Formats: structure tokens, sequence, C-alpha cells
């Protein structure tokens, strides 16, 4: 099981880096960069992410994911292409350069096009006045924070199958905020009381690794007599 | 009052998307985006923002905050130095694309630094098996939102002085979902139960634009 990268950016050298102690690939077309993506934790591979024959090279085929960020969009959208070429099941998650570009990027095949300026933006103009918001969404993303953001599936068998949050109490049980629930192609915030958690639910929680646990073997099966 | 924003880029042009009612000043060396910057609903400067006299042209005295992004990393340190000569009561809140430059920028006297890649290469991490966790962060910053995070001051006179998150009872009051409270520089994300609310404390929640309204309502002060 490994993770393909296409691009060498301050974005995907900070993805890398949170990708400590999993087997990753970086496909460039500068080799200078060799040695720090050695060091930093990934297989290096020199060659075109926009030419099939290197995205092959550099495993794309059976990845587990492949992290597009090239220097402009249309570079990227064709890596893109490239890639779904190669594997049409395969994840891949881009970086758009500018707002006009997103919605080509997904009609090339990225299943999620992620947005550094445009978050940004949005982060700017809520920090008139102080720094919490930007604080928070840094706060959690981080797999190094302390009380950080995860997600724990409701498996098959749950205590919670057809259970709703309210029943659930996951908050006084656990300890965990859940902030929500990601569910086919959508994401809930603040489940109404017709919700009930289903097996595949993606719960997404705040809460120090402890609490985690706690939810985990929460949300288990119930153990009969 | 009055923002301002010092240099163009999608960073900026995102950030007044979300300040359209604010009034908003950009100072740029580009002449040529002018007429973007004005139709995203702010007031064009042409000048240097490295310089005093032309930082001081943009209103920068007297400013809520200033907005800092620049491409050049010695121009934006030169930037943030001449707003702390024009104004030291201006938060400035700095872009860095470079994480070399963060500490630069600190040094300088940037309030908060905001670094897109940091963010992006973290939600990239996060987005292996699913992109839930960056959906969390499409869905609820884009103010444009069913249910967004919301900054909510506790005025000062407000009838939670003194009163406890249980007591307070926010979500079933309001609806709005409490992530954290910030007081001074400090965020507690998650509250314990006898923490008790002051005025000046920041609420962080989510909720929908009624709730929050209807949090905004119930944190009132009392004015006799
Ligand atoms: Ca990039
Ligand atoms: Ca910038």
């Amino acid at each position: 099981r490994h993770v393909v990268i296409c691009g060498w950016s301050e974005s995907t050298l900070e993805c890398l880096r949170e990708l400590r102690g999993s087997e990753v690939f970086v496909l460039a077309e500068d080799e200078n960069v060799r040695k720090k993506v050695l060091r930093s934790g990934a297989n290096f591979v020199h060659g075109d992410p926009t030419r099939v024959s290197d995205l092959e090279k550099a495993n794309v085929r059976g990845a587990r994911a492949v992290i597009v960020d090239l220097e402009s969009d249309s570079e990227t959208i064709h890596c893109i292409l490239g890639i779904r070429k190669i594997d049409e099941s395969v994840r891949i998650i881009a970086e758009a350069e500018r707002y006009e570009n997103i919605e080509q990027l997904r009609m090339a095949g990225a299943d999620q096009v992620i947005s550094p300026f445009v978050i940004s933006g949005r982060l700017m103009s809520r920090s008139i006045d102080d720094g919490y918001e930007a604080m928070f969404v840094q706060d959690v993303l981080a797999e190094e924070s302390t009380r950080r953001m995860v997600e724990v599936p409701i498996p098959e068998g749950s205590k919670l199958e057809g259970v709703s949050v309210l029943d659930a109490d996951i908050h006084d049980v656990t300890g965990v905020i859940i902030i929500g629930v990601g569910r086919g192609d959508e994401l809930i915030i603040d489940p109404p009381r017709d919700y009930s958690f289903r097996a595949g639910d993606i719960i997404l929680g705040i809460g120090k690794p402890e609490e985690i646990e706690r939810l985990k073997n929460y949300i288990s099966a119930l153990v009969p007599r």
C-alpha cells in the first residue's frame, strides 16, 4: 500500500511530512530535489507527471491515492487525465491555483480539489479582529496536534446502527465533539433528530487520543451474553 | 471601520468576496489590477505597500486590520514595518507562501501569519481515503453556505457574564454547536462544563444563519 505525489511544491512538502511512516513516491521534472525528497521520507522518481509512461513508472497503478500539484492548473489537468488512463479506480486529490479552474480539474477526474488561496482568503476575512478561527483550522488539521480532528467509521453491527445522535450521547460517553458525519458524497453538520447512524458512516470528531479510542470502542457491536 | 489589503492575488480576491459590505482599501503596485479590485467591491489605491506615504494614502492609520499578500518575502517584511511606523494599533495579518519566512514575519510584528500551503498539504494528507475533512473546510468557511463557523464575541453587559457553559445550555437554546472559546491569545477547544463565560470571550460556533442570530441575541447585553 502506497501513495503517489505528482509535483514538488510547498504543499506537497507539507503533505509528505504528514505521511511519515508510510510508503510514498514523488514524481517531478526537477532532478535537483532528490536529496530533500529522500530525507523527507519519500521515494523519488525523476520525470514528467503529464506523461503516462512516467506516471506508470511512479507506481500510479493501484496506488492508494495520487496527489497532484503541478506549477499551473493546465499541467495539473493533463496529469489528472494521464492518471485516469492508467487507473480509473484510483483516488485523485488535486490542488487548484485559480478559482476559475476548479470544475475543469473535477471534469478531468479529480475526486477532490483543494484551493489553498480560497481557504486563505476565507481565513483572511475571518481574521480581522483576532485569529481564533485560523487558530482552530490549524489546531485540528495537523496530525501532530494534541486535540485533533479525526474520522471514525461506524462499523457493521455497531451499537449505534439505527440509533440517533441524541440517543448516542457520544460527547458524554466519549468526550468527542461530533462536528460532522460523512455519508456517501455528502458531509452532514449537526444531524437532525431523524438522522440515525448507518454502518459506513464516517464520524468527523474532535478529541484527545484517549477520547478517540473511547469513541471507537463505544460504536462497536453489542457483546451478547 | 475599514480594512486595508496590501497586494493582490487569488487569496485577497476570495477575501473580498467575504468582505462585501465592509469598507476595504486595496493598495497595490500593479495598476493592471484596478478594474478587478473595483468589481470585487474594494476601493483601489495605486501605490507601493512598502512605502509609509502610500500606506497612509490607503487609510492604514486607524484601520481595523491590514492584510498583507505580497509575492516578495522582503517586501512583505517592509510592508509590515511600514504599517507599524504609522499605527501600532492595527492588527496585521500576513500571508506566507514560504515556511522559511514565517519567523521573519513575526519578528517584524505581524500579529498573525496564514500559510495556505501548510493547510493545503495537511488537507492533502487527510484526503487519502475520503474528502470529508476538506469538505468540512469548503462547507464551513464559505460564509455563503448553509451551516458555517462563526465568531460571536460576548459583549460587555452580556446575560452570560459569569454563566457556566453547562448552565448556558447554548446548543440546546440556539442550535449553535460550540467548538471553542477564545480568551486572550488562547483558544480552548470544547470548554469543560464549569468554564464560565466572560465579556471579551469569543465563542467559536457552527450553525445556520438563524441559529447564529439567535445566539447573538441570547448573549446580548443587559442595556437598561
Ligand atoms: Ca501549488
Ligand atoms: Ca500570496
